[PDB]
């Protein structure tokens, strides 16, 4: 007989869990609620970052008001009892909120990364049109990519009697799933990983290596390295600190001393940006993407008497990935307000 391990339920599912989606839930209906009102109404003009960081919040916010259900289904022992339509559209949303994120972070990471590294050059390419069709596009790509999960996922009933809500899908059916899993694992996970970590080496070379700027505070006049003082005897790509103490202000006259940093907002947002994603990227989007591949393993290549342990344990990890997966939802706000164009700058 076709020997299937047997599996563990703990406190966490039932209890826990549904306590972290509650605290999910309220918070991240807070923080994307006014992040929305923020944007749509105090933002514009919208550069193309406040185009992706609105769809961001857009879709965390509509994810969110799937919690409920969620945080029902637990408190119920897991047991679904709105049915099959509806369960197919809480995994739905879900991976839909799952990988759109993970691409708009692309996008703005790679819009972030042509505005640092090509300063003069890019104007043309981070215009709000060109992100307002990147945006569309990004929603065409996600839920064509994401639908088949319409298919694969829904109800089903368990041995004790109460029915199963599959996020991912039954045995008949996982052999594809698995396949279908990997594909979108490689191409809407690991590649723009890829990307992200790509465009972020680069913006952190460029920010090391670009020189800082510094103003008279007397009389206005800023110093830029790039131009030096040349016509004072200062070349072309000298640091400020390298200007010996005795030259003065070219305009008024003043001493070095009188002069202050040029905060240069591009550069502080674009460190908060790589921070925070590479932190969600590190608790909520790998542990999960993992997870969710050996778990699958487990139930089709590994399922013998010897390894049941391992794979609750397996089982058991990924119900916690899957909860660090939600974190996103009430984080991403302050992405908004810490990486994101700031209110007027005029
Ligand atoms: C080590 N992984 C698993 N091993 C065994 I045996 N059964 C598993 C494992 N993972 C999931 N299952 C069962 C159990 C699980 O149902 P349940 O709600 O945990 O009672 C399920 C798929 O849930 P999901 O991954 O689509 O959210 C029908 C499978
Ligand atoms: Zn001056």
């Amino acid at each position: 007989s076709s020997f299937k391990c047997a599996l563990t339920k703990t406190g966490f599912q039932f209890y826990y869990l549904p306590a972290v989606y509650i605290l999910v839930f309220i918070i991240g209906f807070l923080g994307n609620s006014v992040a929305i009102w923020m944007f749509v109404f105090h933002m514009k003009p919208w550069s193309g970052i406040s185009v992706y960081m609105f769809n961001l919040a857009l879709a965390d916010f509509l994810y969110v008001l799937t919690l409920p259900a969620l945080i029902f289904y637990y408190f119920n022992k897991t047991d679904w009892i709105f049915g099959d339509a509806m369960c197919k559209l809480q995994r739905f949303i879900f991976h839909v909120n799952l990988y759109g994120s993970i691409l708009f972070l692309t996008c703005i990471s790679a819009h972030r990364y042509s505005g640092v590294v090509y300063p003069l050059k890019s104007l043309g390419r981070l215009k709000k049109k060109n992100a307002i069709c990147i945006s569309v596009l990004v929603w065409l790509i996600v839920v064509v990519a994401i639908s088949p999960i319409l298919f694969y996922s829904g109800t089903g009933v368990r041995k004790n009697k109460t029915i199963t809500c599959y996020d991912t899908t039954s045995d008949e059916y996982l052999r594809s799933y698995f396949i279908y899993s990997m594909c979108t694992t490689v191409a809407m996970f690991c590649v723009p990983l890829v990307l992200i970590l790509g465009c972020y080496g680069l913006i952190v070379r460029a920010l090391i290596y670009k020189m800082k700027k510094y103003t008279c505070t007397v009389c206005g006049y800023i110093y830029n390295p790039e131009d030096g003082d040349p016509d004072n005897g200062v070349n072309p790509g000298t640091d400020f600190k390298d200007i010996p103490d005795d030259w003065v202000c070219p305009l008024c006259g003043v001493g070095k001393d009188q002069f202050e940093e040029v905060e240069e907002p591009l550069r502080r947002k674009s460190i908060y940006l790589v921070i925070i994603v590479l932190t969600v990227f590190a608790v909520s989007y790998i542990p999960f993407h993992v997870m969710k591949t050996m778990n699958l393993r487990a139930r089709l290549d590994f399922q013998t008497p010897a390894m049941c342990a391992f794979n609750d344990r397996v089982y058991a990890t990924y119900q916690v990935t899957r909860g660090l997966a939600s974190l996103n939802s009430c984080v991403n706000p302050i992405l908004y307000f810490l990486a994101g164009d700031t209110f007027r700058r005029r």
